[PDB]
């Protein structure tokens, strides 16, 4: 069973969604990011860029998603003491909401953050005891 | 910004298991198991999205190396208040595959959300109970 | 080149394409009992076909990107093979036959990929497996 | 739903040849030969699309492995009642390449269809004669 | 990092024409004119790649908006010292298409380079002659 | 017509360095250095795009083989009248990496342009000054 629902009938209205996500990182890792000492690059900016691209890639990643003419995409990342918080904002005038884009942007930005600081988060067994992406959800539609 | 040189590294067994969880309403869950979801077979569609995602990891994550995957499995099991996704990836390369397992899980969870969007939204078009709880690398 | 649709009107575009893949009876039997190793053939194939519809412009050089409003891939099991019928809809300046054809083709390819080991003969060849005839069976007139 | 483990498979020469056919009106084949098709060089464009599609196979087919393709060729011949496409793909890896050759051919045929849509449609905008027939993996 | 809001902008006929050029050895030009390059029909393959590239712009340029293109054309002219590429894109949207026309031209130039790689390399495996130059929006 | 067979080729170290340049107006360059560009951090965004681009080469260039890249780095330096992009790609495979390096550089430059469009345009919406000047392979390992 599979299908992309018919939205021909629905009306073209302003669509907005704000999604929030959090990735738990080690205190030393946060310091490295803050002082921009991560060899792979500027963590925050790289993740934002990855998050913005992801928003546009949503339909090819999510099967039943409609291709949508996005009008605005913003990914904000705030550094906290226990990790990083990602907030993505998406908007367009279409006949089907944009939460999936906002949710995809956030998810990828969080993944990208993880990829950027892998060597600092892994322990002597090459594992992640502390690293964890927790609570990705929709703030408001 | 850069993809670090792995030239001087040995080709070894690379394996990774990731687990993720999405909180859903009980009514939504019941419909998922009774396969009464309008958009289709939720768990299978999500496994597929997750497996495809494992392969798209390098185009989604900037500093990730394009790698030769040998095995990819995404398992999803229904629980009383949500679905649990477990992704497993394996390869023989000079750089691990946890990003692939992490991406496969995130997209599978994203797909589960998409497939039940209308059953989870309240009368304000808001999602007060839905959320992707905890994606983490179980073992590498 | 990608033909200019600038001065074309925004209208309802819909197309239905059907295709067929010849499979062994034992394969057909595996698909029904949900005993195919790589997974649920029908659903995986439908999912791939739906995604392929959106991928059309990326695969076919002169195709325009299109705001698809509806995409459905139906897969019916027959004793000698699987039948795929894809339906695409959109209100735009250019029809959607190509999207329906691509969706169906990729669905058929996916079914094949899923049951490859049951279709192969002792020499590793495919003397019975065959994608027979993809066709546009109908589409709104423009 | 999963990408089967090929970790312990042998690394050996993998080759696949696929043949496909698209039935077209003669007035169409006429324009193809004369290269009077508005959208462009039908044959070369379809071949290019086919080569590209060979590489996009794993992105399109869920359970396919990303493989290091070493050779891809799409041959298209003009016949009186249609065009025949033959795609060949080679590699030295631990899993076959029939899917790559099947996809290259499938997309090469679709591109041909796209290029001559205008000429194949009948008075009611239907495609009563156009058809993609028999895509198969060839022996030897 | 952000895709600027364009919801309040006017929908209008958007067009963009980009010109680009690649210097090649005269011996390479000859092989293209005669259709004697191993990899294939340089002009048609580069044009096909450029057209596809126009559609991929939003996927390659981070802050680019996904735009419903209505027309894409890639002209490639053979000159005595190289090949000139001219791409034209058109749409009716809330934001221009210069980036689509620019991307089409660049990828077509890159494809040309790829097609004739072996013919351009000198004895040290270098490309002292080959060069993509002056990609710009004209008019 | 096709992607030539590289089977008989040897698996060796492949590396290329490409240099590219985009001409920008002085006021645009000032905003870049002051981080006053509305779209974001021009340098990092362009670098990230160039690196991703390196990986998409086979998808963009028809006769390119898919390659297991081992190193991709994009350098971007601000100059008086424009930005200089230098991409370095490396692999150990049967096909060099000049195309990956050229593509990374090209996309990085396109990204710079996209980022400062608003500052380059004139009152007509044209770009009389903006120009991607000269993308080229400045060096690459010799292969036999």
């Amino acid at each position: 069973e599979a299908k992309i629902v018919d939205i021909s009938s629905k009306d073209i209205v302003l669509r907005e969604a704000v999604v929030e996500g959090y990735i738990k990182l080690r205190k030393e890792t946060i310091e490295k990011i803050k002082n921009k000492e991560v060899e792979k690059g500027d963590v925050i900016t790289v993740a934002k860029t990855a998050g913005i691209l992801a928003a546009k890639k949503t339909p090819e990643l999510i099967p039943m998603c409609h291709p949508i003419p996005l009008e605005f995409v913003d990914v904000e990342i705030k550094i906290e003491e226990e990790g990083l918080r990602v907030i993505s904002t998406v908007k367009a005038h279409y006949k089907t909401g944009v939460e999936m884009e906002a949710l995809t942007a956030t998810s990828v930005a969080l993944l990208t953050i993880w990829d950027m600081v892998k060597k600092y988060e892994k322990d002597e067994n090459g594992q992640y005891p502390y690293t964890e992406i927790k609570s990705i959800r929709v703030i408001n539609k």
